[PDB]
C-alpha cells in the first residue's frame, strides 16, 4: 500500500527514498540498512550488524566472513557478539574483541576447540605450555586436584599441569601421568604400591651398572645380570642431545665404551653429525651410526642406502660399531603419510636397504627397532635375521630372536642423565 522496494532503493511511507538509515520491512519481517547512495547494504557489515545476501540483517545466527576469515555470531538484536560468552546450539562459544570467534585457544580457564566449542571432559596437549591439561565437566581446567579419567587416576598441579614422573603425597604419577598401581623401579629402589595407588613399601636395589668384586656388570631392574664382566655401555646421540661440549669428559666420567651417532633421517642430515664425527675420530672413541627411515617402498630404501653411503665417505667415518637402519612406526609431522602396516612391504624395504649397503661394500649393517614392533609388524625371519639392537624401556628385555646369534644391544632407557651431556640420554648394554 505505501513504502516499497525499487531495485536497490527503498521508497518510504512519505514517498521519499530512504537514505543512510535502517528500515524494517514488515513483508520480510527483517531489517535493512540503506546507504548514503540510497542503496541497500548486502554481503557486508554496517557497524555492529551484518547484512546478508539480498540485504536481510542477520539475527540469532552464525555468519562466516571470508574477508575476515572468521566466524561471527549475530545476537537477538543483530549486534555481533564480542568480549563475551554465548550458549549456541547447546555449546559454549567465546567471542573476542571485534567479534572474532575464539578457536583452538584458551579463554581464561576454558579452552575452545577448532570449531570454537568450549571443550569438556577432554585431554588437551598444549605445545604453547608444553604439557597436558584436562578440561573438566564444567569446562574449567583441572587444578590442584585428582581426576579419574578413563579408569586411571591423574593429578593436576597449580595452573593445571598434569603431574608425571613425580610424587603427590603417597601416590606416584608415572610417565603417562597415570597413578602407579603396581611397582615402580626408580632411585635404585623398588616401590611397591597398593592397587588403589598408595605406597606400601620401598625396597633398595643395586641394579644398573654396578662395580662388584673388582669387575663391572650390568643388572636389569629384575636384578638379573645381563652379559658378562665385558658388557659394554653404549649411548646413542643425535642433534636432539645438543652440541656435546667435551666428549672426553662424557666418555671417562660415565665409563662409556662406544657411541651410535645419528646420521639423520630419510632425506635430511643430522645437525650435529659433522661435529660428532670430527670429535669421535679425533679422540679415537669407538662408534657406529644410525638412520631413522621414512621409507614406504624399495625405492625409498635404496635411496636411504645411498644417503647412508654418501654421509660415511663425506665425513671419513671409521665404523667400529654397525650401521643401523632405525625402523619405527613412522608418521610425518603433518600426518600426511605413515609407515606401511604390512610385514611383507617391510621385508622388501629392509632387504633392499641391506642388499644395497652390502653391494656397496658395507657388510656390518643391522636393524634397530622396539620390542613390540618386532613382536608384530617386523616379526618375519627375513627381518629378524638382521636385528641385533632392540629398544625396550622395561625391567627386562625378555625377548628372544631365533634368527640372529651373536653380539647384540638392548637399549634399556631413554631417560638416563650423564656427566657432560645436557638432558636425558639413550643408553644400551651390549652383550
Ligand atoms: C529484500 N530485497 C527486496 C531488498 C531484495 C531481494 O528481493
Ligand atoms: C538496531 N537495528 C535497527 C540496527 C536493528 C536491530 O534492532
Ligand atoms: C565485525 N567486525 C568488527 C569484524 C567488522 C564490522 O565492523
Ligand atoms: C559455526 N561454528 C563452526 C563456528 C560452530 C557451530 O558448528
Ligand atoms: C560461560 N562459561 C563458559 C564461563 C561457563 C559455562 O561453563
Ligand atoms: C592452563 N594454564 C593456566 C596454564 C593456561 C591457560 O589458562
Ligand atoms: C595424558 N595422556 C594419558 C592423555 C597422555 C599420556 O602420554
Ligand atoms: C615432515 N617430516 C620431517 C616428518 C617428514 C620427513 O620426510
Amino acid at each position: 500500500a505505501a513504502a516499497y522496494w525499487d531495485g536497490d532503493y527503498y521508497v518510504k511511507d512519505d514517498g521519499s527514498k530512504a537514505q543512510s538509515e535502517w528500515i524494517f520491512d514488515n513483508y520480510y519481517k527483517a531489517w535493512f540498512y540503506i546507504n548514503s547512495d540510497g542503496r541497500y547494504s548486502q554481503n557486508e557489515w554496517h557497524g555492529n550488524y551484518y547484512l546478508k545476501s539480498g540485504g536481510y540483517m542477520a539475527q540469532n545466527e552464525w555468519i562466516y566472513d571470508s574477508n575476515y576469515k572468521s566466524w561471527f555470531y549475530l545476537k537477538s538484536d543483530g549486534a555481533y557478539a564480542h568480549q563475551e560468552w554465548q550458549l549456541i546450539g547447546n555449546k559454549w562459544y567465546y567471542f573476542k574483541k571485534w567479534g572474532y570467534m575464539a578457536k583452538s585457544q584458551w579463554q581464561g580457564s576454558y579452552f575452545l576447540n577448532g570449531q570454537g566449542a568450549m571443550i569438556q571432559n577432554e585431554w588437551l596437549y598444549d605445545p604453547a605450555y608444553s604439557a597436558y591439561f584436562y578440561l573438566k565437566s564444567d569446562g574449567t581446567y583441572a587444578n590442584q586436584e585428582w581426576q579419574k579419567v578413563g579408569g586411571k587416576w591423574y593429578y593436576f598441579k597449580k595452573w593445571g599441569y598434569m603431574a608425571r614422573n613425580e610424587w603427590q603425597g603417597n601416590y606416584y604419577l608415572t610417565g603417562s601421568g597415570a597413578m602407579a598401581t603396581d611397582e615402580v623401579i626408580m632411585d635404585g629402589a623398588r616401590y611397591i604400591f597398593a592397587a588403589s595407588g598408595e605406597l606400601k613399601e620401598k625396597k633398595d636395589l643395586n641394579v644398573g651398572w654396578v662395580h662388584r668384586d673388582g669387575k663391572r656388570y650390568f643388572f636389569n631392574n629384575r636384578e638379573e645380570q645381563v652379559g658378562t664382566e665385558h658388557a659394554k655401555k653404549i649411548i646413542d646421540i643425535s642433534e636432539h642431545n645438543g652440541r656435546i661440549n667435551d666428549w672426553k669428559k662424557v666418555i671417562d666420567e660415565n665409563e662409556v665404551d662406544g657411541v651410535i651417532v645419528r646420521l639423520g633421517y630419510s632425506g635430511k642430515e643430522d645437525k650435529e653429525l659433522a661435529h660428532n664425527i670430527k670429535e669421535l675420530n679425533r679422540l679415537g672413541i669407538p662408534y657406529g651410526v644410525y638412520l631413522y627411515t621414512y621409507a614406504e617402498n624399495e625405492t625409498d630404501a635404496e635411496n636411504d642406502a645411498k644417503q647412508t653411503i654418501e654421509l660415511i665417505k663425506k665425513y671419513n667415518m671409521n665404523l667400529s660399531y654397525p650401521i643401523y637402519y632405525d625402523v619405527q612406526n613412522w608418521e610425518y609431522v603433518n600426518k600426511s603419510k605413515r609407515a606401511p602396516s604390512d610385514t611383507d612391504t617391510w621385508v622388501k624395504i629392509i632387504n633392499k636397504y641391506m642388499d644395497t649397503m652390502k653391494q656397496a661394500g658395507y657388510q656390518n649393517v643391522y636393524v634397530y627397532s622396539y620390542r613390540s614392533l618386532l613382536q608384530t609388524r617386523l616379526k618375519h625371519p627375513d627381518i629378524l635375521k638382521h636385528v641385533n639392537w632392540v629398544a625396550a624401556y622395561t625391567n627386562a628385555l625378555e625377548w628372544e630372536n631365533p634368527y640372529y646369534s651373536g653380539e647384540k644391544g638392548w637399549q634399556y632407557t631413554s631417560s638416563e642423565y650423564m656427566k657432560g651431556i645436557q638432558g636425558r640420554v639413550d643408553v644400551s648394554v651390549w652383550y
